[PDB]
């Protein structure tokens, strides 16, 4: 259980704006989310995820999220970005951000009046991939394996950033990353942990855009997905 929280998300916004209940609660399942990280496809979660708590779909604006950019950055600027995982929902396992090249496709998450279908919904999935944010992009940042992982596997790549371990790390899964205190970000079931890195941001601009954020469980089969609209400007 977990979602973006920096830059806000659409899935924090429809919290913040009493729509949505449980935000950590938007989840992909069932998947094999490990160890082939790409290989599930998100069907009606989309890069943006679904909400099966309240039944809201994030791929497309309300008048809760979507309108405008969130917060703009400029190209090839170096980022924080952070998600909030639920204090009984640290599944360990890896994550990233993603951001979609293809505006013409990115433009169909953009409109209120429309929906976009499972084949656009994949299709935005694919220009995301295409679109990662590499850990190692950014100096300075260590961008280690997992610990539930091992070399020549699938999984086994540090363009995407890893939880801790469970039983082989001191600071044990998501929550240890950060270390962070309880409630450092909100989370509806037993209050949140902050999970924080840096990406890189491309040399690709949008006067409005979106950054896709998706969690692979370890633990479980199951991917989290959430997306904040940004401008790169
Ligand atoms: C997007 O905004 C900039 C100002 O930051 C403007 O000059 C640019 O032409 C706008 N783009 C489009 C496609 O209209
Ligand atoms: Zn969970
Ligand atoms: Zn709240
Ligand atoms: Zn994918
Ligand atoms: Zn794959
Ligand atoms: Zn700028
Ligand atoms: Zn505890
Ligand atoms: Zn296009
Ligand atoms: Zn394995
Ligand atoms: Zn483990």
């Amino acid at each position: 259980h977990g979602y973006m929280y920096i830059p806000s998300s659409r899935t924090r916004l429809g919290h913040e704006a009493g729509i949505d209940s449980c935000p950590e609660c938007a989840i992909l399942e069932p998947v094999s989310s490990w160890p082939d990280l790409d290989a599930a496809p998100v069907g009606r979660s989309g890069p943006c995820g679904y909400n099966a708590r309240d039944s809201i779909d994030y791929n497309q604006p309300t008048t809760n999220w979507g309108s405008d950019a969130v917060q703009s950055y400029s190209p090839g600027e170096e980022i924080e970005v952070q998600w909030c995982v639920d204090h009984n929902g640290d599944h360990g396992g890896m994550f990233t951000y993603r951001i979609c090249q293809d505006q013409s496709i990115v433009d169909k998450f953009l409109d209120p009046s429309y929906l976009p279908t499972n084949d656009e919904k994949q299709a935005a999935e694919d220009c995301f991939d295409a679109g990662l944010l590499p850990c190692t992009d950014v100096s300075g940042q260590e961008c280690g394996y997992s610990a539930d992982c091992t070399e020549g596997e699938a999984c086994w790549r540090n363009d995407w950033f890893t939880c801790n371990g469970f039983e082989a790390s001191d600071r044990p899964k998501c929550q240890g990353v950060d270390n962070a205190e309880l409630n450092s970000c909100y989370t509806s079931i037993a209050g949140g942990y902050t999970v924080t890195k840096k990406v890189k941001l491309p040399e690709y601009t949008s006067n409005h855009t979106l950054i896709s954020f998706k969690w692979n469980s370890f633990q479980t089969g199951q991917i989290y997905l959430s997306c904040a609209d940004i401008a790169i400007q």
